[PDB]
This record gives C-alpha cells, sequence and structure tokens, in this order.
C-alpha cells in the first residue's frame, strides 16, 4: 500500500550510482497514443531531475497522438518516458509511433534498429499478446527483426504480460507472450516490490488474482529451450504434452499497482503498474550501464544466465496461477518461469560486465 | 489488504478436517480485562458455529472486568476466544484472570495446569516482554513452571512480540521476548498471509516497520541452545560477543493486520493482528490434534525438529528488522530467527504425530 517513484525503485534495485545514461539513445515502440510535453515537464521537475530530450518519429504515417482519453492509450506512451527518463535524464527517448498492426509494429522496430541518426542502443517493447494468437509468418518475421537487432549490438526489453501463467487465454491452458517469447529479447517478469530506504525488505511474485492481474510466464511452445538456458533449472510446460520450450522471463522487477509507481498521466498525478513499467526501468538499467562501459552491451540473454547468482535478487516467493489453483508456475530458487533469475542488482551486475 | 476469517486462515493452513477439540479444554492466561458474552455468542453465530463453553476462573482475586474501552484490555481476551473458539468449538475454554504481576502470572499459570476439574492440556499467553527485562527470580520460577506443565502433558504456547528483533528495547541492541524465549514453550512468530481459496499463495515475515510493528524473533541470551535445535542452523546472537542461545520462534501463523481478523470487539466488528493472535490460532491446531490422537501432545518443541519439512510451510522471504537497515534477523531456507519452522499444515503434521 506504499507507493514509489522510479528513483525509489532504483535505489532498492542498487542502480549504479553517478550515471544517467549520457550519450545513450532509448527507442520506444508505440502503436497508438501519444504523450502531452507539458505533463512531461512538469513531471520532470516535480521529481528534481533534468528534462530528458524526446522525440517523435512518424512510421507509416501515425504520430503522436494524444486527445486526452480518461484512460486508455496516452497512459501508454508518458509511462515508459517518464520511468525511463527519471532514470536515464541523460538519454535521449526517440518514441517510434506506428499503426497498430503487424506491418506497423514490425516497420516501427525495423526503423528504430536501423535508425541512422537516432541510433538507439536499446528499445523497449510494451504491446504483447499470446505467442500462439501471431500468425507464423508475422512470429518469423519478428524474431528475425529481434536478431537482427542483436548482431546490431542493440538490447531488446520486453513486457512478458499482466494475466499470468494462462496470457488472457481461456481455453484451460498456459500461454507466455509474445515477443517475450523470443530469445532475443529481454522478458521483463513483474514483482510487489517492498522496499524502506535503499533496501529490500521483501519481494514476491506479482499476482492480484483471480481479478486484478498476475505477471506473465512460463515456457513456449514455439521457440527451444536456449542454449544458455539450459543450466537454468527450467521445467518443460504445464501443459499436456510438456516439451522443452524458451523460459519466460528472464527478468523481474516492481509491477504491483498497489506498490506501484507514481506518474503523472493526462496532468493529473496518480499510481500504475503492470509489467509494461518494468522494461521502461530495465532500459534505463541498460542505459546506465553503456554509459559507465562505452559501448552498447547488445544481446544480453546468454551472459545474464553465466553470471554469479548473487547479482540478482532471487525470487522464491508467491505462483503464476491467477486462480491460485494449480498454482502454475511457481517461484523458487534460482530461475523461475514467474520471474526468471530474479530482479537484477544493478551495481553487481555492472561490476559483473566490468573488463576483468 | 484481504482480511480473514479464522476459518479462512484454517483452511490455508490445512488444520485436519472432521475435528472441532470435543473433550479438550484450553487455558487463557489473562492479566488484565474481560469479554462481554452476549458479543462472543453474536460473533460466533454469525460463523455458523456452535458457541464453545467459556468458564471464568478467579486467580488472586482478580475478575472478569471489562467496561467498554474503546482499546486496550478488551481486546486482548475477546480476540483469543473468537480466535480459537472458531477453530475448536468443541473445546470448554478456562479464562484465568489474575492481576498484572509476576506473582499474579506465575499464580495463574501454576493454577492453571494444576486445575483438578478443567484440565486444561492446552495453554495459550499473549503478555510478553523482553528476557533482560524480568528479573532473574521471575525467569527461574516462570521457566519452572513451564517444565512442570510439560511434565504434566499440556502444550503452553506463548506469542513472539509486535517489536520485531529489538523487541522494544533502545539500547542499540537485538532482543528476545519472555516467555518465549522458554524452550518449554511453542513460541509464536508472526506472518503475512495471502491466501485464496484454501491454498497459500505466498507468506512472508510480518514487517510493519518502521511504525506498525514487526514479528518478535532472534536468539536468546538467557537459554542455551536446547539439543533439539542442534540441527536447525540457528545462529548465535546478533549482539556483540555473539554466543549461542535458544532460537527463537518456533512456529509462525498470520499476524499482519492488513490481512489480519474478523472480529467483533466490544460489539463492534473489526479486524487485528499481532502474534497474540497466533497463540490461539495454533492452541485450536493443538486441541483439534489431541481429539484425534486421544491424548494431550503436551511438549511438542523436540518432536517438531525432527520432523521432515514438508509437515511445515518454509517462510524464506522477509526480516525481522523493523528499521530495514542491517536486516537482523532474515529469514531463509529452513529454520530462521523469524519465523522458525515456518507456519504448520494441520493434515501433515496430523499424519506426523499418528501411531505408525
Ligand atoms: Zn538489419
Ligand atoms: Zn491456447
Ligand atoms: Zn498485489
Ligand atoms: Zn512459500
Ligand atoms: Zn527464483
Ligand atoms: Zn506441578
Ligand atoms: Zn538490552
Ligand atoms: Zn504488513
Ligand atoms: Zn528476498
Ligand atoms: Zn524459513
Amino acid at each position: 500500500p506504499t507507493a514509489y517513484t522510479p528513483l525509489d525503485v532504483a535505489q532498492a534495485y542498487q542502480f549504479p550510482e553517478g550515471l544517467d545514461g549520457q550519450g545513450q539513445c532509448i527507442a520506444i515502440i508505440e502503436l497508438g497514443g501519444g504523450y502531452d510535453e507539458a505533463s512531461l515537464a512538469q513531471y520532470f521537475a516535480s521529481l528534481g531531475v533534468p528534462a530528458p530530450q524526446v522525440v517523435s518519429v512518424s512510421v507509416d504515417g501515425a504520430s503522436n497522438q494524444p486527445t486526452g482519453d480518461p484512460k486508455g492509450p496516452d497512459g501508454e506512451v508518458e509511462l515508459d518516458i517518464e520511468v525511463a527518463g527519471a532514470l536515464a535524464p541523460g538519454a535521449k527517448f526517440a518514441v517510434y509511433f506506428a499503426p497498430d498492426t503487424t506491418a506497423g509494429f514490425l516497420d516501427a522496430i525495423t526503423t528504430a534498429i536501423h535508425d541512422p541518426t537516432l541510433k538507439p542502443s536499446v528499445v523497449s517493447i510494451s504491446w504483447s499478446g499470446p505467442e500462439d494468437s501471431w500468425t507464423s509468418a508475422a512470429i518469423a518475421a519478428m524474431n528475425r527483426a529481434f536478431l537482427d537487432a542483436a548482431a546490431l549490438g542493440v538490447t531488446v526489453l520486453a513486457a512478458a504480460g499482466d494475466s499470468g501463467s494462462t496470457g488472457g487465454e481461456q481455453d484451460g491452458l498456459y500461454h507466455v507472450h509474445f515477443p517475450a517469447a523470443s530469445p532475443y529479447v529481454l522478458a521483463c517478469g513483474g514483482t510487489r516490490l517492498v522496499a524502506s530506504g535503499g533496501r529490500i525488505a521483501q519481494e514476491t511474485v506479482w499476482n492480484d488474482g483471480p481479478d486484478g492481474g498476475a505477471t506473465g510466464g512460463g515456457v513456449s511452445r514455439i521457440f527451444p529451450l536456449p542454449a544458455w538456458q539450459e543450466h537454468a533449472n527450467v521445467p518443460p510446460s504445464a501443459n499436456p504434452g510438456a516439451s522443452s520450450g524458451r523460459g519466460v522471463p528472464d527478468l523481474a522487477g516492481n509491477a504491483d499497482p498497489a506498490t506501484g509507481y507514481e506518474v503523472v498521466i493526462d496532468g493529473e498525478a496518480t499510481v500504475i503498474g503492470g509489467t509494461s513499467a518494468v522494461a521502461p526501468l530495465f532500459a534505463a538499467l541498460v542505459a546506465r550501464i553503456n554509459q559507465k562501459l562505452g559501448k552498447a552491451v547488445g544481446y544480453l540473454n546468454p551472459t545474464l544466465y553465466q553470471l554469479p547468482a548473487d547479482v540478482f535478487h532471487d525470487i522464491t516467493e508467491g505462483n503464476n496461477d491467477i486462480a491460485n489453483r494449480a498454482q502454475i508456475y511457481q517461484a523458487g530458487p534460482g530461475w523461475d518461469p514467474c520471474t526468471g533469475l530474479g530482479s537484477p542488482i544493478g551495481v553487481r551486475l555492472l561490476q559483473a560486465l566490468l573488463p576483468s
């Protein structure tokens, strides 16, 4: 019942101090909505941080288009900038607006990672959906773009979803989300964070079922278990058949609205949550790290899974089941299909990524 | 932010079904206050359980003395009966009223465990305080009574305290509470319980610091590490010097007021928490178990620590530090100075206590 500012959450996760993503660019893919910038300047000023430069990029005709909807479209865009910008104010923000279609989504991503002028080193994605609700073509194309981004030295972060292990499908089975299920994507799960003064009192799996949402996570049907996830104790799917797949998510962060983020949407202060708040949070972390290293970390997943356990805060309590019946999936020691490796400890992650 | 009835909590901890403590007597030591019985009958009727017989016993002149104080005295007595009686309605309740003195406290306990007519098999105690704030005489006498109770085949349960690892002492050090620190007492810690339909979604260490209370627990200065606690990974005290002592607590249960118990105090419904809610809860469990076994379990501590781990729900997340600075003490795998062995799983505990 205590709400945080991004700075509070960042201190709890121990983000590298004295860094603000200066000289880095963060791309945000938006499939609808827009941001009113006076509401941004108002937000950054009340936080005591310099307002980061934010530029709009039109994809396939789409534009920065807010109109003051009570909830919905505007909530998506303003959120990412406010959360990531409060933590990486030195970073440049390129927001790519595209039509809400797979063509629009693909084009915004291909445009971003090939942007000659803006040159994003980080790409944050929120829009998700069940992997099997994607056509086989769109999956292949979108997965190719991510592989393209990895070879380009670009980090891509995606939310895992806010509908538990079932993922919003009622067929009676479990479904992970896409693009989160892609192995070329840093998948971000959700947790409930209790922190009081730069330290984590307790952190558990986010699960406000059977109504108010839960972190996505599980085992992919489409994508096989990657080589870097072999020593991760990833279980076979809970669905009948139960063969190995890609484990979702990779990381997790504060996503519970009850312990949510204090933001300003459409001129008015409020508190929000969800895994779509996590991807910008960790995008700022990556930006900060890129500043120190002097080069983009790029594709991170293989490296993350071979780092010492002390680099992360292992979440071991809670489950993904929104119904709380079968309790699938369950968090535990090490990697789990609710929170992945857990929440990152910024300074330790930075230390582990520095040259020997 | 969801409150429970005792029945809800009992289902989560999986209390043995088809048992209600019939033919058992539970003693409750009260050092002040009283209960208005119309408020009791009203409470048990709204729960759909038969109202258990409750008898008052005067010790050293003290009597069942409520007067309708907004908070305080009456809250202690009505609580224990309502929580324990809702779960063991078949049990007889002997409430021993004594003056708020060590003489009164000792006499109420010696009277209870030697009661020729009422014959309690279980004794629930709430009143606690820092072990070193007790005189050496009172400690020795009170500890002797507990040893007497154990040889008499009586189970004694005590709350661990609601002031974290410091225990309410400001000297800059950590203190466990007494009688909880006695090895002849079943010490009950506090947790925050999230359960939704007979299953535990998540359970963590109760800690509403730096203001609203936290579960007591730690390492005793007075009492040495018992033989039955040797294979329990009990750490040496956090205080300077740091020698071995008795580990507090032994068990833990729902004690967070935010996830508290729906009760009726002074005619009006409300929600309460604290470790003083835990001892009556587990006293009902013991009563239910005694019914099935056909004899009192009596001194339980040695048996508990040599039972399989699957009998308990291990709490592994959270800390005892009300300030959340040093984070002492911290919960983890197995026994810890915040929650002990964890919350009991009634059916598994009953199975483990049944003859081979
Ligand atoms: Zn390319
Ligand atoms: Zn399906
Ligand atoms: Zn929640
Ligand atoms: Zn658990
Ligand atoms: Zn884990
Ligand atoms: Zn005796
Ligand atoms: Zn002291
Ligand atoms: Zn609490
Ligand atoms: Zn933890
Ligand atoms: Zn434990």
